[PDB]
RNA sequence: GUUUAG
């Protein structure tokens, strides 16, 4: 709800504990539904496993993920992300 | 043996 984007905005503000943003490509948005899952159960649980605060990017637009958090915790969801895309790739690729 | 949540 408003409470909790309003606390991760604040959050940001403090730049104590949530410190860093960064953007991830991925190569298409077919890569980008895989990685997410339907209802987005996959970055939903990356999220949670990493702390971390994702925008997904919308079909159509540029396939690339923003990631915020504590540095360490971006650098995880970073690494699962793009192990997720070259993964669909080796698997998928013709 | 995967295919877009707020």
């Amino acid at each position: 709800g408003h409470h909790h984007h309003h606390h991760m905005q604040a959050a940001l503000l403090r730049r104590k504990s949530v410190n860093t943003t960064e953007c991830v490509p991925v190569p298409s948005s077919e890569h980008v539904a895989e990685i997410v899952g339907r209802q987005g159960c996959k970055i939903k649980a990356l999220r949670a496993k990493t702390n971390t605060y994702i925008k997904t990017p919308v079909r159509g637009e540029e396939p690339i993920f923003v990631v915020t958090g504590r540095k360490e915790d971006v650098a995880m969801a970073k690494r699962e992300i793009l192990s997720a895309a070259e993964h669909f790739s080796m698997i998928r690729a013709s």
